[PDB]
Formats: C-alpha cells, sequence, structure tokens
C-alpha cells in the first residue's frame, strides 16, 4: 500500500510522488506494465504520467471543500497495472494549511444596557468559527482593553467555548453614553489569523441626577411702587439626565401661602413676578422656598428673598 | 387709674368690675356725681350702670379681632363724673383664651418622589398658624410614625419654625407605591388643640428590576418529522417595574446563528416554533440562549435545549 502527502492549494502540476520509485521500476519496465489511474471519486485531482510514473496535482485541491472538519483528509484511488491485471491502492493525505480566518456570522453586535445594570451581568457573545482544522482552527478570543467590560471563556475540549462579556465597573450615561469594543477570535497558525467583531453598547438613561439651581439663594431688591406683573427675577436649574429626566420645571414649595400668593413663578422659564402690591411696611423682606422638578420625581431647592426698598 | 380684667368671649352682661367699689362710693354718693362712659373706640364693649356702678360686658369681646397677635390686649376709655367735670381713666385687659386651633392653609399636600431619591433629602412643610397668643399659640409639630420619613423643626424665638420632612429609609415603589402621613400642629393649651395636614407621597418608578424567566432552562423534545411552524414551547418572564419598565420582549441572543436560524421566537408572546428542518444527525440537541428585555435596558437570560427524537 502506497501513501503520499501534499498540502492543499498547491499550483496545478505540483509533484506528489513517483510510482516508479516506490515500485522499484525503471523506464522500460514501467511502460510495458501499462499503468493508469482507475477513475473514481476525486481521483481526477491527480494526474499520472504513464511513461515516467510521476504523480502530480491536476486541479485545485481544497481540504476545506473535501473534508470540512474531519481529520485526516485522505484521497484514495487505484492504479491499474494492465499487464498483471493488478490493482494498486494509492492514498494521498491532504495536509491542512492555515488559509482561513475565524469568522463571525455578523459584523457588528448592537447592545442596549441601562446605566443601572449591575456589575456581574453576563452577555453571551457571537461565536467565531474557523474552517481549518487542528492547530489552524479557533484557539482563543480577545476583548479589547477597556474599563467596564471583560471577557469570560469556557476552556473546552478542542478550543474555547461560550465567550461572554461581563460587566465589571458600573456604567454611567452622563459620563459615557456609548461604548465601542472589539472582539477578536484568533486561530493557532503562524502567523495567527484573527477575525473581528465590532461591539456597540448604547447606555440607556436612568433618572439618577436631581436638578441643581445655579444658586442656593436668590436675592432681589424691588422698588416700593413696582407695577403689577413686573419681572423680578429669573431662576435656573440644570439637569444632566436625558429627555424628560433632564427637563425641569419650577414652582413654589407650599410653606406660607400668604407670602407666595403675592407672586407668580413661570413653571417653564423660571421668571418670578409680582402678582399683588408689595408693602414696604408689614413685610420688609419676603422669603420664599422654590423647587425645581425634573420630569421623573427628582427635585432641588432654593430660597428667594425679596426686599422692598 | 383703674385696671380691670376679663377673658374674651364671656356671655353678654358678664361682670367686669365695680366703679363704686374702687371709688369708695355708696348709692346716694355714686348717683349724685353722675357717672358715664365717654363713647370712643371699643368702649361699647362695656356697659356701666350709673346707679350701682357695675361695669359689665355689652357684647362679644373677641381678643383675636381686637388685638390679633399683639400683646397685651387692653381696652381704654374715660368715665365722666359730671359733678366735678373730672375724667376717670379705665383700662380693661382682655385675657386670651385658647379658642383657636393651629390651622394649615391647605388640607392635603401632594408630593411626588422618585424611589431613587437620596436619603437625607429634605422637603419644607406647610406652616401651622394659631390665632391665639402666648402659650395658646403654635408650640409644636408632629409627623406620624413612618420608617421612611422624619420631621425636622427649628426652635425659634416664639415657637417652632420651618418644619421639614426628611427622607430616612430608601423608598421602593415595588414595596410601597404610595405613603400617607399626617402632620399635626399643636398649641400649648390645656387641653392641647392640634390642627391636621394630610400628606400623600407618590413614589415614582425607576427601572430598577430586570425581568426574570420562569425557568433557567426550557427543555423540549420534538419528533423528527415535526411540521414547520409548530408551536414548541412558550417562555415567560416577569418584571415588577411599572409601564414600559416592566413590559418584556423576547429574543435569541446572537451566539450560534446556524442553530438559532432553524427557529422563531415571538417577541411578544414568547412562543418558540421551528422555522427550518431539523436533523437527527447534524444536531442531536439544539442549545439556544434566549433573552427577556424590559422597555428600558434591563434583561434576563435563559437556555432552551431542543432534542430531536
Ligand atoms: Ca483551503
Ligand atoms: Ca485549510
Ligand atoms: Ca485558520
Ligand atoms: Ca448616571
Ligand atoms: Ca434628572
Ligand atoms: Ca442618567
Ligand atoms: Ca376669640
Ligand atoms: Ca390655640
Ligand atoms: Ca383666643
Ligand atoms: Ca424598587
Ligand atoms: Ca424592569
Ligand atoms: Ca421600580
Amino acid at each position: 500500500n502506497i501513501r503520499y502527502s501534499v498540502p492543499e492549494e498547491t499550483d496545478k502540476g505540483s509533484f506528489v510522488g513517483s510510482i516508479a520509485k516506490d515500485l522499484g521500476l525503471e523506464t522500460r519496465e514501467l511502460m510495458e506494465r501499462g499503468i493508469r489511474i482507475v477513475s473514481r471519486g476525486r481521483s481526477q485531482l491527480f494526474s499520472l504520467n504513464p511513461r515516467s510514473g510521476s504523480l502530480v496535482t491536476a486541479g485545485r485541491i481544497d481540504r476545506e471543500e473535501l473534508c470540512a472538519q474531519s481529520t485526516p483528509c485522505v484521497v484514495s484511488f487505484n492504479i491499474l497495472m494492465e499487464d498483471e491485471m493488478k490493482l494498486l491502492p494509492i492514498e494521498v493525505e491532504i495536509i491542512d494549511i492555515n488559509d482561513n480566518t475565524p469568522q463571525f456570522q455578523l459584523e457588528e453586535l448592537e447592545l442596549k444596557m441601562s446605566e443601572i445594570t449591575t456589575p456581574g451581568t453576563r452577555i453571551p457573545l457571537p461565536l467565531g468559527q474557523d474552517l481549518d482544522v487542528g492547530i489552524n482552527s479557533l484557539q482563543s478570543y480577545q476583548l479589547s482593553a477597556n474599563p467596564h467590560f471583560s471577557l469570560d471563556v469556557q476552556q473546552g475540549p478542542e478550543g474555547p467555548q461560550q465567550p461572554e462579556m461581563v460587566l465589571q465597573r458600573p456604567l454611567d450615561r452622563e459620563k459615557d453614553a456609548v461604548h465601542y469594543l472589539v472582539l477578536t477570535a484568533s486561530d493557532g497558525g503562524s502567523p495567527i489569523h484573527s477575525g473581528t467583531l465590532q461591539i456597540h453598547v448604547q447606555v440607556v438613561d436612568v433618572n439618577d441626577n436631581p436638578p441643581a439651581f445655579t444658586k442656593a439663594e436668590y436675592h432681589v431688591s424691588v422698588p416700593e411702587n413696582v407695577p403689577l406683573g413686573t419681572r423680578l427675577l429669573k431662576v435656573n436649574a440644570t439637569d444632566p439626565d436625558e429627555g424628560a429626566n433632564g427637563r425641569v420645571t419650577y414652582s413654589f414649595h407650599k410653606v406660607d401661602h400668604s407670602v407666595v400668593r403675592k407672586f407668580q413663578l413661570d413653571a417653564y422659564t423660571g421668571e418670578l413676578s409680582n402678582k399683588e402690591p408689595l408693602d414696604f411696611e408689614e413685610y420688609k423682606v419676603y422669603p420664599m422656598e422654590i423647587q425645581a422638578q425634573d420630569g421623573a420625581g427628582l427635585m432641588a431647592r432654593a430660597k428667594v428673598l425679596v426686599t422692598v426698598l
């Protein structure tokens, strides 16, 4: 029984072996014995010269196409020697080369995660798959260096399995609204081939910031005979949350209504105006507690102090 | 100068004092010199008998109406003795009684607070006001027992000032969506009068719970010749948050698409069905990672394991 080897993907006409050598035959000996390949299966991948006895490749030999994930990859055929009517079994092993990179089944993974997601939360990652075999197949995964997420991997029989992205440090949309990461999947060839997956994490807002007034206290001095409806003051509060969570409206806290009833606070603009006459007497000052509310139940406070001159 | 006292709110005709007694005059004496009140200001609150010399009340005497918050409350007038044409100055002090309860300027305070509100957060409360004076006016505030809120009060000169409600234990809308409390404002009378304010705290939802599947693993065994479109399994996840925060949808995690592509998972109902033929050989089992997402970026995981018989 005769066994040869050849790497996949050689150029057509690449040398595989000499039948005459391995039968110990010369030129005249070889021809008189009338050798030829019996056509079957993939035998047409090889060409036998009946004068010299050389066996060469005849066409593209792709181990991935022939054998996929099976090992080893052997092409079998008979050589017929017409003289003695004897069949000679030939085996050629097709050697895997590293001509495939680990592939993901998508290019970009889009994730949405609340900024309040608890550390330890685990998300399973798309698998990398390498068409090569053995050392040339998938050997490892790598997640790009970053402060919030790390990679976890189960070390299985033939390689790594079930990659997961695990949250380590808390997210914060007010610091980073989006995170971009890269997952690579590498084989064990030399050099190593690495496939790539882009990961996009969108951080979903939580109402986790109260508004904040520009000042703890707003002082205003107003004329004794100021007309009704006069703008006295504009207050303002900012809020870093998103949408309704960061949208603030203004109002009086309900404390002493007999004071606050003399005034008007625009819920949207924060403009404070007098609604009723103000006395220089009876009340030198007029302290009032005000409130800034966002759209989802967080609040801030300030004091307004109106002095009549 | 002659000084008498009388409590406010006595019945008409109540005794205040005897002018004859304090002038040391008898019947014939008193009459001959011809006494009478000189009408001015609040003198009509009193009636003088010109024969007996008694001074009594003539109508309702309300100290709040006469003197409000000022102290003391004295009604002054002259008595004319027509004989000597001499003016006699009389003072009657009106004694405060505790006939007013501390009042709030509203019946119910409605507050909205996120369940994520930071403990230590302070809210100023409506003021109580008592029309009486001294010991009979506002002396203290009380907040009904509750584990989430305490009352803070400033002890000022004449009474308690600036009551505040302070958050102590974190809120949790999934435990209590609302809290009802009572603020009382009391005077120092005997017995004490107490005014009452109802407080209604509405707890605003935060997405602070992920969904949770009914099981960590769903196993199903299916016949080799199961028709395409067969309902195989219904998964379910619950979520205690409110509205969108608790509304869950179902999907496959992106792991091995070559497996998951053979199936269909309804995003709303959680019904899993087969979409492509299943192989008894190519895949004995079919493990799949599934996901439940709420409407605001939290998620839970489970596994589905499909075996072909
Ligand atoms: Ca190949
Ligand atoms: Ca290969
Ligand atoms: Ca490879
Ligand atoms: Ca944040
Ligand atoms: Ca906010
Ligand atoms: Ca936020
Ligand atoms: Ca009274
Ligand atoms: Ca009172
Ligand atoms: Ca009174
Ligand atoms: Ca909660
Ligand atoms: Ca939720
Ligand atoms: Ca909640």
